[PDB]
């Protein structure tokens, strides 16, 4: 019934054809997003590099009041738009308040980080004598219009870690939220123009990725990429970007390397909560157990009896596990499953599919032939690789394609850190399960997880051209 | 005769196929690179990624003595490097010589600044209350494998802005020099190998940018392609490279914007020394005058007989203008002239060519229609354009497809700093010709002038990634 | 009639001695503030020591979310603190609401800028290849207890400025307003209160300091003195501290140095505004205007226009000009006065006195020989010098016992900034008037006008101890 | 026999009082040093403030090529100095060429470490928005004269650690160096001398501090004290200096924290290895042994097997417990080791002492009543402490009048982490002894062990003036 438009330079636009949104959880119908058209995206793109030069002239501060009354409206609605996000995505519903709430608490950090970037002003003197006059002011200065596309998990949190940081630095915004979550993404614009965002600064832009998604890509305006999904899409934006800036946070397939001097009961807890939070629909989440030969039955155990603990069922019934987002990736998840299940796989746990509704599998040996090592599953599905040393670990979680996030369970952290800079991810945790953590540590992964290093100082950063002005002071 | 061979592993080898290299100057066979084919090429990138692990687990201090020994040696070989590069880019002798000075000088600067990298020791517990315990101790590791191309005119000094920066940081470098250049960039393996480096962490490939380019882009090893060149290889390298980090410093056509309130003969005497330095074949160098009403009659005047100073003959003679790269370069060069001269631009200086000798032609009444106004000639031909108001100048140096560089000649540095965040540009020099300037200080451009951030602290920290290490101190 | 008392140990005190504070605009009792004895600052040390491992062990959030409220807190009652600031340091009342206002806006962006502090994750192999697997990891610790003393032009803004850069570190705040103006400090402290603070983070201690200064600097607990006030009192301070962490922001006789090729109407305009602000009673304003021969006269000309142009009267009538804090400073702005009426300096402008409403004095043809061209009168009267070179001018800026900020007025930049390194100050102002500016920016005074780096950031780092742990 | 003259205005000097320096080893004269008077000490710092502008006006290149050389030098004559250094402090031959080799590397990282200095460039606008068009150019400038004072043990190390980082900066540097150690001073001084020191930029004050240091001190043209002594003279130091900018290293009694789950071998191998290197006389080493009370008997079984090791003899033998530096720090420590012995303490090794060779002495069984519990005996005397918890161990750690460094030894590093932000100290050193460390690595101490941060880049910093310069950008 509810009809959504889209944020285009300030004003609300429908446009002729139409995405119907179906809850994953009983295919409800949760309203329409507008399918725009070619010329449409041409025009929000218009709007956006027309309102870049008032916003990039604002002061920080004054561009930084209407994040922070973009973050106190998303507080203020939290508990609408976390249902409609719960409803959209098969979140929990207090998973998905929490994220909103969650958003504008990054919204605000990246007001208040952005209010204090500071240049340099280096001297000539150091590397030259003749050049001891010489004094360059390094400065930061916007790219211009920043194309910020949101994955389906997270289309607020994730839109909005692309939209501030953009928004703060100087960038006007070209949001592109998920089909699935773009409801999420659209009240998030919703927000943002309530806050009095000036027409133009903030855009949103909705329609099939795979129709739409090209053409902004491609945007002769689209001065830089910010794109969040999955590594077959990553390659292909930055391959058709070129030469334009890029961040890509692609998929990774996260490992745990529990070593024997580990605690495993923390261990387990830890590996647990990461891996099967949100139906193992994070991308930050353990997707592999690398365990030695000593403790492997151990912490089998105590892995399989914590993924007993979970509770599957409906999202506003706040289960661990909710129905994936569509019949594609539930499929996909069964395949890897069954896969696993055909090359002799210990199920740990019962395997039980109702559609859409996977229940939490749990795999002990697991071999490098079953597909589940190796392809992110991106469901709840949690392979348990069992090697002999520490170096078969560590060569074993550097065969992935993926290099995301990494946690390394032991008691000796001179060994932790070692195994640290020896594993070929963007950040290690040392006795903790992995994850985006505070928004303002470094988030990027390598081998094919991304391009770039992200988080909220370096999120704005990244998103700014340097500019040096050198001049003489004597 | 002499046979000159690539450095593979820490052993010269010798190619089946050959490239003979001959003077500018006079056509003389200076000698013959090998070519190398696809296999050899992949031979150099096994040895290379054989070679790594030993190189990066060296210390610092271990990794700047190879630097400064091979800084050591260019220095006493600058005399017999300097005569060859003279007589293969045709680049005057002394400047050759300097180029070599300054090549030892930057190899230095960057053994020494790459010792002083510095992570961060990060805290949660500004972010959320909940985090307060986290510790992120933020680093950088080398991205592995860095594919160093360099452009003719400099093809010792820009082939180490890349291996130095990239060598102290931990990365081995797969160095691709021009091939005409290809000369200089063996003898500066030549100095590399006399140091003493590791086998296989410096290695050479030459060969056709044509044949042996594409293969070595798009190889599987390269985790970093640092490229020196023009745009239209840059787009190439850039949108074949796809996910992995690049560099490129491509095409600049620099602009003077010499307002009226502007001390004419020091601006004249900057944009001529600036622009015509050998023989305009600097990317970095002041390609257009945007001069105002009042003040062009007599800038121009000023222009043209600083003009009328330069000296045109042998490289070896320390002329100011000295042949051109090849006939290729002199044809485009002419052809622009003739374009200018067709659409009545008034022509300053003699109009005179010799083959590749070609002499400073200076234009005067430049519009938009003349190919000079916008193409790089690359090449010592200098168009005036003349502006009615200050900004009809900042938009005429916004129209460019470039971002080098720009400098603005003005006596009210307060209206300097206006236009210097008004132009599109990487750097604007205050009252000073365009140069990379101190190797310390930021060198980019925007729009198709590049991508990325150098100078030697820039090289060094974007050929790494960042590796963060998050625990728990409670 | 109305009692104040020291927030001590989260809760309100009185003393049995009293201050009673009287208003410099007509002598009106205000209040009374508490005379604090030396056994009743032994026990608000004891406070503060007690609650420093709680308020430490707090996240940094946690600790800005306080500052955050107390701001608010301040935003909301400005009204009445910036009157009663009017009333008792004879401050503009709009002037005084502005100051309360912008004290909130410094309170927040300390609460801000505290929570990005980030340390250092060194490595030992750039040094020696010995130490390739030794990582110290860097980071910032709360020095312990800071003891913050304000002057009596600005007793909220810069009792602000040391206890919120001082609280969002970690460190609990020892506060001690000046005698007048002690009651905005309590009032700042109301506001602190209010905020939620817990016991004991921010204490109060009032009196003379004459008599409690002593005892609290040369205290045990005492870990930092961040001062601000006069030199004399700053050299005793820093004398007395000996090996404890000191910032002083002393005097400053800022200078204005006008070049030939100067914009002399924007110079001059810029010139009256820093100096005569708040009746010449900010340490960061022009006090000295050294004018070359060519260009002095027409400055001079446009100098006592504008001076001209001030109104002098009553705080609440919102005059440029108002009166001096207390007889004392008056008398001693009189004496420069005469000194130089003494010595046949031209006053460019009229020379009246109504007790502590002193009239803006602009005083031409100005030698060595005249007090007002060496001492501070903080005070409405601004003497010209004329000199002959850049050299001369740059000497004689020189000469000064001070070095807290300058200003050059030329149009050609890059002489601008020659100068600027030429000259012995902490801050140079081109083509500006001298002012503590965006409170982000550093803030210092070098020769005898202070020791240390202040300004957010830098007060934020300064601090707190650099602690450095060392593993393989 | 060999009159040695101080470095004042470039030119050697000589004084009619002269102090004669005795070698600690056998009481050989090893020479003679002026006793500079009051009228001398003025002449010098007048020579320091005449030399400050042309050095200040120096290339900051140009102000390190002089410190190369300086290094270079020393590097030549480092068995020279390092044999008279021996003879002068009784310190191990090889150690003392140890140090001066050092020294000489600390003196090319601080020239190479202070070109690098960078200023910032800071907008108001993120203030307040009156404020977006104000920009901050904040650098460094020299404070004017250091005045370094260096302790005996390191005479040539201490000194150099001031005075390069001093030197670099733009500052001229006066020298004093310890009495009992004048000798090496002077052949710092000349090493600079050699190395083309400009005239007046290094000078030299030799001669009592208990006669010249307070006028030294107190005296006008000091712009800064860098000193390096005891408490009782620092507190006197920086009670004198009033306002001026100082930096102390005072006396540090570091504790060594053993628990429970450490490496009880690694642990003694290196507490020894601290508390006993040069006699114990290095003010930063392990001065206590606080060790909880389940492992205090195998440590203390380990820790004095690992001193009964050590052998005590002539420097030049190499021994590795020398004589102290005189017959009054070999009374103190006696007067320490008699009191010890008083009330009960358990000597672990044998108390034997020849004058000023002192053996070795292990107590254990130390309570809080016995002076070598908390005075720093200067000497190769190491308490050992036994307590009964972890809190008790901080808490007597934390009891000290001492700041400078501690060092925690234990297996699980959270809980390591955890004490070291509990100590009250400047560093805390996990797993190893603690030490000064690479010279990179902030140095400091908090409660009475001093006041100030040091180390390379923080000496760099903490000798310079902050000036901003605040101009218009529009
Ligand atoms: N590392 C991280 O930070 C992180 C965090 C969360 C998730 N992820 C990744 O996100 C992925 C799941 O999200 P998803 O499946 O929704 O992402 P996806 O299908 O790969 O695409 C991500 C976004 O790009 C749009 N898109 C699709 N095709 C496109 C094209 N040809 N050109 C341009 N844009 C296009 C999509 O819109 P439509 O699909 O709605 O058309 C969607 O908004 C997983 O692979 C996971 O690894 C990564
Ligand atoms: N550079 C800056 O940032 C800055 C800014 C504004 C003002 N100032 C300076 O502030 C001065 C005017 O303030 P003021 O005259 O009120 O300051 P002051 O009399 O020199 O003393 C300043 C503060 O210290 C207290 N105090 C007085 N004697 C003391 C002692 N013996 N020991 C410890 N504390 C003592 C005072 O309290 P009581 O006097 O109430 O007892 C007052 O709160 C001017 O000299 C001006 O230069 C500097
Ligand atoms: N934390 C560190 O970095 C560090 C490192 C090494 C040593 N230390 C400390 O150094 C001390 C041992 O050295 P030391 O006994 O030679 O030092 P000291 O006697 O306390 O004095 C240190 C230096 O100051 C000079 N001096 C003495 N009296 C003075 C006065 N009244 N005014 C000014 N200067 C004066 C001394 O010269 P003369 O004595 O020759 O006259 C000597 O050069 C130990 O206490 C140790 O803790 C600290």
């Amino acid at each position: 019934m509810t009809r959504y438009q889209n944020l285009v330079n300030g004003k609300w636009k429908s446009s002729e054809q139409e995405i119907t949104i179906y809850s994953p959880i009983n295919q409800e119908e949760l309203g329409t997003v507008p399918a725009m058209t070619q010329t449409e995206a041409d025009e929000a793109m218009q709007a956006a590099r027309a309102a870049l030069p008032a916003w990039r002239a604002l002061s920080a501060i004054e561009r930084a009041a209407y994040l922070h009354k973009t973050a106190a409206i998303l507080e203020r609605d939290k508990e609408k738009i976390g249902t409609i996000l719960a409803k959209e995505v098969a979140k929990g519903i207090k998973a998905a308040i929490g994220e909103v709430v969650r958003t504008a608490d990054l919204i605000r950090y990246a007001a208040e980080e952005g209010l204090r970037i500071t240049g340099q002003a280096m001297e000539g003197g150091g590397f030259e004598a003749a050049s001891k006059n010489k004094l360059a002011v390094v400065r930061r200065e916007p790219v211009g219009i920043v194309l910020a596309i949101a994955p389906f998990n997270y289309p607020v949190n994730l839109s909005a870690s692309k939209i501030a940081p953009a928004l703060i630095a100087g960038n006007v915004v070209m949001l592109k939220p998920p089909t699935q979550g773009s409801i999420s993404g659209l009240l998030l614009a919703k927000a943002f123009e309530e806050a009095g965002i000036p027409a133009g600064v903030f855009n949103t832009i909705t329609g099939r990725g795979s129709e739409i998604g090209d053409y902004i890509i491609e945007h002769k305006e689209v001065n830089f990429i910010n794109f969040t999904g999955s590594t077959p899409i990553g390659e292909r934006i930055g391959r058709l970007a070129g030469m334009r800036p890029i961040m890509l946070e692609l998929g990774g397939k996260d490992a745990a390397l529990v070593l024997e001097d580990a605690d495993l009961e923390h261990a387990a807890k830890q590996i647990v909560a990461g891996a099967f939070s949100y139906s193992g629909q994070r991308c930050t989440a353990i997707k592999r157990v690398i365990v030695l030969e000593s403790v492997a039955d151990k912490l089998a155990t105590l892995l399989q009896e914590e993924v007993s603990k979970l509770t599957v069922g409906d999202p506003f019934d706040n289960a661990d596990i909710t129905p994936v987002i569509d019949n594609a990736s539930a499929d996909f998840i069964w395949g890897l499953i069954e896969d696993a299940q055909e090359k002799e796989a210990q199920a740990l746990t019962p395997i039980k599919r109702e559609g859409n509704l996977l229940w939490p599998v749990l795999f002990d040996q697991v071999t490098k032939d079953m597909k589940v090592a190796w392809e992110e599953p991106f469901g709840p599905v949690l392979p348990i690789i069992r090697v002999a040393s520490v170096e078969e670990a560590i060569a074993f979680a550097n065969e992935s394609e993926f290099g995301l996030q990494s946690s390394v369970f032991t008691n000796d952290f001179k060994k932790a850190f070692e195994i640290a800079e020896k594993l070929e991810v963007g950040t290690v945790h040392i006795n903790n399960k992995t994850q985006r953590g505070p928004d303002n540590f470094p988030f990027l992964g390598v081998k094919g997880s991304g391009a770039g290093v992200q988080g909220i100082k370096y999120s704005i950063e990244a998103m700014t051209n340097v500019k040096s002005i050198v001049f003489d002071v004597k």
